[PDB]
């Protein structure tokens, strides 16, 4: 089988890509935040406390057919920007983009931080990272990907993120037409449960390649791209009146400014990110300070190649017995 679905991004500075997502019988389809960072297929629901929802789309599985309690199961998830849910465990039918596994764990939310309530726009999250960090207790349950993975034609699934316009998530093929050159491969790390790699290198506008190895996530669930501080230290460094801002929280950089490219480099191969992906617009409504794309992973513990560089690339997620990842450019 196979399964093929369009992501679109949230608003206009590609904060985040929502996925249509089918839910239990008759469906219930609600837009979700596919994150490669994290192992729980959450959603807003008829059991979300109501003054924490505004505006979502929510699954009631009261009303599904195919909905089952899981017993004495619940969830509690944090995420890296300090976000955090929980609440009790169904299981039910779901489909993305054609592709439909039975008995999935959806995890229905009781309780959802500040972040999520504010943001109208994703119904929920499905992770796809490895299932060795799904947080269901007492019995861990696995992804979508997981659970769909023997019955694809292929144990893979492919992010083709648009900048500034939709893209596409595809279950179990290659689209060898979404990509040109050739897919570079490169190892994966599954120690700490995420699609963790390491980097060549990288080079800042037309400058010269630097070699050098950079470990980090594949996330499509966090919006920029978080590397160590020399390196951003070196990309900021060539726009001028770009400065680090504690206040703010991050570089910022005067909107005036024309954003050099930032390369990084899978194997032998290099992609290159546009310099106007890394513009993330005024840090406030009407200001001429902007928002910087790349950012220090200093303090975070880990390097992640977020959004800002995943949508440079067609990037697989290859789930064979020895997982890897592959890059090709578009």
């Amino acid at each position: 089988s196979t399964g093929s679905a369009t992501t679109t991004p949230i608003d206009s500075l590609d904060d985040a890509y929502i996925t249509p997502v089918q839910i239990g019988t008759p469906a219930q389809t609600l837009n979700l935040d596919f994150d490669t960072g994290s192992s729980d297929l959450w959603v807003f629901s008829s059991e979300t406390t109501a003054s924490e929802v505004d505006g979502q789309t929510i699954y009631t599985p009261s009303k599904s057919t195919t909905a089952k309690l899981l017993s004495g199961a619940t969830w509690s998830i944090s995420y890296g920007d300090g976000s955090s849910s929980s609440g009790d465990v169904y299981t039910d039918t779901v489909s993305v983009g054609g592709l439909t596994v039975t008995g999935q764990a959806v995890e229905s939310a009781k309780k959802v931080s500040s972040s999520f309530t504010e943001d109208s726009t994703i119904d929920g999250l499905l992770g796809l990272a490895f299932s060795t960090l799904n947080t269901v207790s007492p019995t861990q349950q696995k992804t979508f990907f997981d659970n769909a993975k023997a019955s694809l034609d292929s144990p893979v699934f492919t992010a083709d993120l648009g900048y500034h316009a939709p893209g596409t998530y595809n279950f179990g093929f290659i689209d060898t037409t979404a990509y040109t050159g050739s897919i570079t491969y490169t190892a994966v790390s599954t120690k700490q449960g995420f699609w963790e790699w390491t980097s060549t290198g990288y080079a800042v506008g037309s400058g010269t390649f630097k070699s050098t190895s950079i470990d980090g996530i594949a996330d499509t669930g966090t919006t920029l791209l978080y590397l160590p501080a020399t390196v951003v230290s070196a990309y900021w460094a060539q726009v001028s009146g770009a400065k680090s801002s504690s206040s703010v929280g991050g570089y910022v950089f005067p909107c005036s400014a024309t954003l050099p490219s930032f390369t990084f480099g899978v194997g032998s191969a290099r992609i290159v990110i546009p310099g106007d992906y890394i513009d993330f617009g005024p840090i406030s409504t009407g200001s001429s300070s902007c928002f910087g794309g790349i950012q220090s992973s200093a303090g975070i513990g880990i390097n992640i190649f977020g959004d800002v560089a995943l949508k440079a690339a067609f990037v697989v997620f290859n789930g064979a017995t020895t997982p890897t990842l592959g890059f090709a450019s578009k």
